[PDB]
């Protein structure tokens, strides 16, 4: 009956943030990190604007970059093989989800060795020892990774995602800096925004959800709702908005759950690789409409901060002024509309139902998912 | 860019307390000192957590010396008796004055060139964290369990200094309503209008953002909503303020309040007011004050607060704010002016004095002097 919220108990917010990391290094005595990051945020000088500062602050670092989008078991061990070559006593997480989310694995893994395999982390992680000390910087706006205490890993020999939920895994300070986001291309922008919007609304409805984690989702919903378009098409102001929305979804669906669209999604990364945001984006409004009746007075709220006239509707005409309202902003940041766009195959939803069935996300569904509902939504996402 | 601590893990809602005996385990502590208050062991609310903790096998003591506005004596006191009872952790159970006392207690333990306690004023520079705390409220109220702030009663100078540090961050929080059931009706309203306090205060200050913006609205709503229910003794009200104390702490802690605080905590000095009823009085008199150096925000402020805000020019909407706080004080039946409290008209000068020098007078949106808060201090004092 009660409620429990894992948070940062120390984050830094808006553009220059990152520079606010060598004092909390300098004021908690570590000596060395190892940074867990990927190729193009070395490439791109992202990765350098944090290492110059910690070079003038006179902070020793390694670097690990093997990180791949929906990182694997191999990419894990390979990291951690790193981490304890480096002689590193801490962490710094710069990119998106999947450094992050490989991090925290790196992390808890080093101090909770009896987890060397990795996928046995799947579910409440029943971990005895705190991380290793993670500072997190997100470059996406975003998975929430940085606030959230769950990561997502591929397992390339069972081709599936698996969650691990684990409050030993919180970052002890977070860097929410819209000057390590300005690089993302426009599809990307869009992606992981679609990915913090389906938080927010998946997080608002799920079975968990009370007061607090609701008032955080909309507030979330309506940054996003307001700014993605204007971030997309590259407005400094609007990136900083998404930055902090991103994060307002995180405080929410880590703490209660989110739904069908995640359990529906990470059978899609794990079959195709497909971007996160991307799968969520195709998903949502598809899994919005399973789930109308089934939300109370909700899809209200969503479509109003979403910028459509609620008064004087119905909450059946309002639950599908919400649905419209995320295939309008689909359309608007340019997300393809339908499975078969970005590469799903007919022949596969069998298995890809089965894999959501039994993906953890799907238990927080306020409408209870059965094999042939999932089937249905797969075949009613893929085509007209 | 802007700083936000909170508490790592809180547990909300009635049973809350519930989960404490698991989270020691969880972190392996061996015994601890609850830091309480007389009464709190007289009604059986401190008892609610010690019978857990016998069920569960983790040892106590307690420490129960805690005065209302804590002292530097009572920092002292407390500080050694945890050095005597073998404990490395502490549990707050009650409001501000002991889980305040607390952080004291928990900062100096850790940092020991502090035992003097008075030069923890302003931002402690304190080189290590805490002993771990676990915090407990019994009112709804100061936010104690999530803000770095702790407030101490200097007597020898005769005023209450803010400690504002980090390292004084409980790791566990437990907002439970159960806890916080047997205030006195009049406990309940003036712990309710310092968490409004805090709340509109924080709204406005200067340090004031868009995520400390998003809280301090949404627990403006939720006090104004809930406050006369509880008072009344409704559950469900009860655990609505329990919430919403709390939500305000998450914003005010990281970006500030303003001259309601500044002007309160000399009363607390003089006259051992408490807390919640100087900041109700103080508090509508301050917003009028404060009103036309505030932007927008009294609009959002009233219509949280149940007025109709559509029709009204800025300035009538500013007003319509200030007559919701004036009523609500009324309903919860805390006295509307501070010579009905003993606060004395002679005093005025050197409460306005100290209320210039507060930590808290500086985070107010209209810059403040001597001549303000001395008109402030008698337009809030007249019968
Ligand atoms: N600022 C940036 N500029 C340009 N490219 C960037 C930037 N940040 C990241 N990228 C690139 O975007 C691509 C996707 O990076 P991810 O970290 O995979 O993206 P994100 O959506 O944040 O994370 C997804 C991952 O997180 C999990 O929640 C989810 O299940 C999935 O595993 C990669 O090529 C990465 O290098
Ligand atoms: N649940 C309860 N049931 C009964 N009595 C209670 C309860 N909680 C507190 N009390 C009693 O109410 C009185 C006031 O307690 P405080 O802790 O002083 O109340 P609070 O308003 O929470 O603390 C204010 C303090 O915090 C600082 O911010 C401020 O400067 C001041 O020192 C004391 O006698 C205390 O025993
Ligand atoms: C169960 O909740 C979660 C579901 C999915 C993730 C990964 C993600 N960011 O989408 C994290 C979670 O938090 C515990
Ligand atoms: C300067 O910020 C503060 C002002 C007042 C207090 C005490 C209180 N809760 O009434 C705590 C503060 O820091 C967190
Ligand atoms: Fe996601
Ligand atoms: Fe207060």
């Amino acid at each position: 009956m009660a409620n429990r919220m894992i948070l940062n108990e120390t984050a830094w917010f808006g553009r220059g943030a990152v520079g606010a990391l060598t004092d909390e290094v300098k004021r908690r005595g570590y000596q060395k990190a190892l940074i867990v990051t990927d190729k193009t945020l070395v490439q791109c000088g992202v990765v350098a604007k944090v290492t110059d500062k910690m070079d003038a602050a006179g902070l020793a670092w390694a670097i690990y970059d093997g990180v791949v989008p929906n990182p694997t078991i191999t990419v894990v061990k390979e990291g951690l093989g790193v981490f304890q070559n480096s002689g590193a006593d801490y962490l710094i997480a710069i990119g998106g989800g999947s450094p992050q989310d490989t991090c925290k694995a790196i992390g808890i893994i080093s101090n909770n060795p009896e987890f060397a395999d990795v996928r046995s982390l799947e579910g409440l992680s029943p971990t005895n020892k705190p991380s290793v000390p993670i500072l997190a910087i997100p470059t996406t706006a975003g998975t929430a990774a940085e606030v959230t205490i769950g990561y997502v890993i591929t397992d390339e020999e069972k081709r599936r995602k698996f969650v691990c939920v684990d409050p030993h895994d919180i970052p002890q300070v977070a860097f929410i800096d819209a000057d390590m986001m300005d690089g993302m291309p426009p599809a990307l922008k869009a992606a992981t925004g679609v990915d913090a919007l389906t938080h927010a609304i998946e997080g608002y409805i799920t079975r968990g959800a009370w007061a607090l984690t609701d008032a955080l989702h909309i507030k979330a919903i309506e940054i996003i709702a307001g700014a993605l378009r204007g971030s997309v098409a590259g407005d400094k102001d609007a990136g900083e908005e998404m930055a902090l929305g991103q994060y307002v979804a995180g405080m929410g669906f880590s703490n209660v759950g989110v739904g069908l669209v995640h359990g529906m999604a990470h059978p899609l990364g794990a079959f195709y690789n497909t971007p996160h945001g991307v799968a969520n984006a195709i998903l949502l409004p598809h899994v919005m409409r399973y789930n109308a009746d089934f939300t109370g007075e909700k899809y209200r709220d969503i479509a109003r901060v979403m910028g459509v006239k609620v008064e004087g509707m119905g909450l059946e005409e309002a639950r599908n002024a919400a649905v419209e309202a995320v295939f309008a902003l689909n359309r608007d940041v340019g997300i393809p509309p339908h499975l078969r766009d970005v590469g799903v195959r007919k022949e596969d939803i069998p298995a890809l139902a089965q894999a959501a069935l039994d993906d953890v996300c799907t238990g927080g569904n306020p409408r209870e998912a059965t094999l042939e509902d999932i089937v249905e939504l797969y075949h009613t996402a893929w085509t007209s």
